[PDB]
């Protein structure tokens, strides 16, 4: 049957590996309230304002399910599994359910607040696949699916920047009279979730999303030697090596050294010039991507307009911290506090450099753009990093590698919408009261990884991820990572290795 | 399976376009509430008193419905899409739903007040498609359902006057006695929306209404030149103008010029002569529509009998601001602050003049009245306008042209009355006392609009509804038109282009 | 006697939609970011780790490639182009130079904001047209994708970036073309080319 | 909301006594040119995309 | 029936716009003459000669026929039309035909 007190779905998790496929089932309790008091609102977002950097954004009523990120997916059990033993790994298919929800009104006398279950109380879900709203999810993001399955999710408020706002920034002169800033606001974007039709579920009532991928695998293997070595010492070679005369020094033919043959490939691209800028509160990148029109009036400039493009060497050997890729893994975490920063994975095809020798010696290459025969393996991806990310729509783009290791896809999966259906409330005045409720309900996600198991001809060992790889910590400090303080807090990982990298264990002949 | 807990239906909302039809869905949140406390009664609407203009209304316990306009039913975008790419539009059918009601108790102790979900209330719902009962609505009322989809919407009471106020005044004298008067009242109908068949439905169940209209197209193609011109100056004419002696200038008789030919065609009907009277109180338009049969007696006179008919001058050009058709876009709007004056759409089928000459000059012809060979286009609807208006059962009636622009229709969609089914509750006395209830619930309004696109044979570029025909308001007026302030508050058009009129785009040729 | 000649076209599409964004702004600035900005070292201030902000997260998009560092020659009767594409064999004898010898390569900035009216393209609509009459310059269509730039950071501030080339993760919109632009470019017979978009919005 | 459009109140005016719109002839049979870009109607400028 | 004195074909012009297909039209009245008197030539193309950029270019009698711009094949309002109403467009197919020659 159906209805209030017959539970709609059950609990699933764990993950089931096979040789072709990897099906990683979770099942998470999510919470999500009343937003905005359900209305649409673009506010400046603004910073402490010590440079002018300052951003617009329109927010929403609805919250969203972000299932970005691969340790969501993936216990540390499964993910050493899947990248000790596979080459490499792509999601074949995803399958969200949306289920056993509970809307609860939230009553408040002085300070003690009860809970009293309504039962007529719908919400809305909304899947966007078409990707006609703006996309909620954006690559890491603190707003994804947690990692351990007893947790609570949290839902995070949908909001999207409606315009680039320093060249809507009215700021002009009286002399231009900003009349293509105005331009842009006239045009400016404004969408409501309301337009879409969408489901509305009681507690009885449940949901069901399917999704099916099609992107490019995620490769696990690790290159040796660099694509430079790709030759054979002892044999000799045909070529030339002619040395224009440098000084006194006579110029020079000669046969190129067996040892040192010439590569036909070279370094893959990367920027190490710029160095970032000013206090942590503006946007420090070292490169700024920014649109300025013709015409349009820029007070600030530098960071002000545009957003920054970071890691800004692609495969290039990160010179400094600053242009290494870290993260936090807590929200809690502050500065030097909790935070992991990214190590080579000492793979050949990644961490290269470029010299450009003058007639005396060599000299580093700054930035290297494409350029043929460029030859390259993408980020060594964690299990802490998203997933996917959302390729822009746009007539002409190059090569899609984003630095931060993520997979560019022009229909990734649909960001689902859920809110509080508003219920009304009598008032005499026009003050629009409404009636304060919120839903919790368990989401799954179950995801179908199409994998592949490498084979070789090495002889020797090969590196993998081992739990000695692994510190303790914790209060007291004898608790490993990804185990229980006794307090019950979780033990993060405290370096890059512990969370246990691709492109690092398995070999590939290049 | 159906009941507490199932939602009986989802949102719908968004617009197909399609070449032959535009599909225009809408929901919305709707909250009514016990009106009259389940009483009818008729008592006297009086205004400041300054004057003796009085009305009598019969003020039920029903809210209902009101559909009528096109704000409600196309969004910006839309109307828009709808203006600039079809030449013509009408509502080939509407679709009503009403489910995920919920009714709620009420309990107030003290000052703060508690919702409670009983469940077994119901609501009594009913339409009314052969217009039995008075209509509820009527144009430009402000009881429309709203624009934006996630504001609720509040329904507002249904009452009906049930006659004609001074008619039945009264005040008559000691001579007449005032017996035709009481004749009046003696037949005075009474109507109780209970005497016809209703549904009574609960929070599990839903109701649905399908309306089918048959009715006269919008044209949204402009005419470029007067009906007047329709000529070609280049060919000479046959006919002959002949002037009689004026003064000293002897008569003459010659040939009519080539550049302007005989007009077969005269200008559309319209009233110039009145102006309007008296007070903001007292109904000031420029013509009183008034019933005074023999033997009534009127003490106040002017407008006290009869309702004024504005705008008066339905094709004319509006020589004064007092003509031009004019209201608010929000209901929080007083004088000068948030009013829309209609402007010239600049379509030669509108704003006509008409000229008598004397012998010596040219002179305006204050009111002019239905005459063969008149011509003229319909009000240059916007998109706040009223679909439709409600044509009165007569025996005989003239050409149907609304000067609000509104279609008449004898049969238009039927008034969907709402009301809380009364609770009863114990009382040792006769107080009649009552339980305390609301309903919200989700109406979802779904109309086919007839669309036919334009085709033209010009060369030239033609006037588009561009946004670029906006401007900036809201607090910082940094927000444009049709946008959301940062408090949430939706920017409303300031000028009648903004509203996006039809008959000023397109072409056609006479 | 008449003739008839049919062609079949097989060629890329005309985009008319515009970004009101752009691809740096994809993000949602209410949700904190989980990375980390480390800031080194500069003068006195000491070097600094913090989160990123969230109104500005970082961008994994980049500007689509473009030439500002060129500027026209001499007069309106050589070729003046900003950059010259030419050929020069070993062997053979170049006396003029310069622009003699190769032809100009113009509009320089694909994708980039004309800084100057020099990078802006430009036409007459009749061929009576003389200087400064009849002409007609392009200008920004306000599209987000359309007129980008990219500023290379030193510790202490931000500086245009003169020319960049094909990077990863470029994404451009082509020209916005009028009524007046060619159809078609007939693209050379060649064994190895790179993305095709020329710069006057022609397809290739 | 609304988005831009191409429309004919982008236009000037031109010819001899320059009544003569864009597009149009002048009273000599001179077709009028667009004098600017935005005369000359390009893409990428109504329609909005979402990135 | 063919000859001297049968049209060979008519005017053809507008366009049709649908939803998957805008069909433009167009016909135009075109005059070529003898050029360089029915020789092949190569000659040099000389400028002020202020500078020595230089161009030879071999020039022949023959004349042709360019379709290539937007102007050509859509109005002002076929374009409008065009550009207002649709996110996307290419060209299918072409279709030239030359006829009643004089």
């Amino acid at each position: 049957g159906s209805g209030v007190g017959i539970s709609t779905g059950g609990w699933v998790g764990g993950s089931h590996f096979s040789d072709k496929y990897v099906v990683t089932k979770n099942t998470r309790q999510f919470i999500t309230t009343i937003q905005n008091g359900h209305l649409y609102k673009t506010e400046a977002i603004e910073t402490t304002n010590q440079s002018g950097k300052s951003q617009r954004c329109v927010t929403t009523p609805w919250t969203y399910f972000n299932f970005n990120q691969y340790s969501c997916h993936f216990s540390p059990q499964d993910w050493q599994r899947l990248t000790n033993e596979y080459k490499r790994f792509r999601p074949k298919a995803m399958q969200v359910k949306i289920y056993n929800l509970q809307i609860k009104q939230i009553l408040s006398n002085g300070a003690d607040t009860t809970y009293n279950n309504d039962l007529t109380a719908g919400v809305h879900i909304f899947c966007d696949g078409e990707h006609a709203y703006p996309n909620a999810s954006h690559p890491w993001d603190e707003d994804v699916m947690p990692d351990l399955p007893y947790k609570t999710w949290k839902l995070f408020q949908y909001g999207y920047i409606p315009i680039e706002n320093e060249l809507a920034d009215l700021d002009g002169n009286a002399a231009g009279g900003n009349a293509t800033e105005k331009a842009l606001l006239y045009q400016m974007p404004f969408f409501l979730l309301e337009n879409s039709d969408h489901q509305v579920l009681r507690t009885g009532e449940s949901t069901e999303f399917t999704f099916n991928f099609d992107c490019e695998w995620v490769n696990n293997e690790r290159a040796y030697i660099p694509p430079g070595l790709m030759f054979n010492p002892k044999v000799p070679t045909r070529r030339v090596q002619y040395i224009r005369q440098n000084g006194s020094t006579a110029a020079s033919t000669g046969r190129i050294q067996p040892y040192s043959k010439p590569t036909s490939w070279m370094t893959g691209p990367g920027l190490l010039s710029a160095q970032r800028v000013g206090p942590q509160s503006s946007d420090t990148a070292p490169f700024m991507v920014c649109t300025n029109p013709e015409g349009t009036h820029i007070n600030t400039g530098a960071a002000g307009f545009g957003s920054g493009f970071d890691p800004p060497s692609g495969c290039l050997a990160p010179t400094n911290l600053e242009y290494k890729l870290q993260w936090y893994q807590t929200p809690e975490g502050t500065g030097n506090n909790g935070n992991i920063i990214a190590n080579p994975s000492l793979s050949m095809l990644r961490d290269q450099l470029l010299y450009k020798g003058n007639q005396t010696t060599y000299n580093l290459v700054g930035d290297i753009w494409m350029f043929p025969n460029q030859v390259w393996d993408r980020f060594p991806i964690t299990r802490e990093n998203p997933i996917w990310c959302k390729k822009p729509r746009a007539d002409k783009h190059t090569i899609m590698d984003p630095f931060d290791g993520s997979i560019a896809m022009d229909h990734p999966p649909g960001t689902i919408f859920i809110k509080m259906a508003k219920i009304p409330v009598p008032t005499a005045s026009n003050a629009d009261s409404y009636l304060n409720i919120y839903c919790t309900g368990q989401v799954s996600c179950e995801i179908v990884w199409e994998v592949e198991r490498y084979a070789t001809k090495n002889w020797r060992p090969e590196r993998r991820h081992t739990a000695l790889g692994m510190s303790l910590g914790g209060e007291s400090n004898y608790t490993p990572t990804y185990h229980v303080d006794p307090t019950g807090a979780y033990i993060q990982p405290t370096s890059y290795d512990q969370c246990m990298p691709v492109k690092t264990n398995i070999n590939k002949v290049l």
